[PDB]
């Protein structure tokens, strides 16, 4: 995991899970700005059709300091929807108590028979 590949914000447990720091991904990939980001939680990011159910399986999993992955749909800044891959791993300190929380996003593309042929034979 590196910033400068990788698309992933980090979640203060002890703010209210606000977002404390964004990857450059997050950034290219949602199309916001840190203004736009920092100090916030990322159900901005949410919108018309969102899956309510998915959510509330997101925040249970937050609840309970579990790990997590689910496609929701979500919106860039100029309003283009995409569906979002989100990944959720908790962070805890020395304690075991949980103090972070990452979020990795991938914007699903097609993935092609090309990328395939590609995959099992670099
Ligand atoms: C580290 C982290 C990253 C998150 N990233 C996203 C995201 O990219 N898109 C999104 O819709 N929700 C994301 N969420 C989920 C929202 O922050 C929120 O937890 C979710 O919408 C459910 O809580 P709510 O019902 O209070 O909104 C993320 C949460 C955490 C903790």
């Amino acid at each position: 995991l590196s910033t400068f590949k990788h698309t992933f914000v980090v979640a203060d447990a002890t703010k209210n899970m606000a977002i404390m720091y964004a990857s450059a991904g997050f950034y290219e990939m949602t199309q916001y700005g840190p203004e736009d980001v920092i100090g916030k939680n990322c159900r901005f990011l949410q919108g018309p059709g969102t899956d309510t159910e998915e959510v509330a399986r997101i925040r249970r999993a937050i609840k309970n300091g579990e790990s997590h992955c689910g496609r929701l749909l979500n919106y860039k800044k100029d309003g283009t929807p995409f569906w979002n891959l989100l990944t959720l791993a908790p962070i805890k300190n020395e304690q075991g108590a949980v103090v972070k929380f990452i979020g990795m996003q991938v914007e699903v593309t097609q993935f092609t028979e090309g990328e395939l042929e590609k995959a099992m034979r670099p």
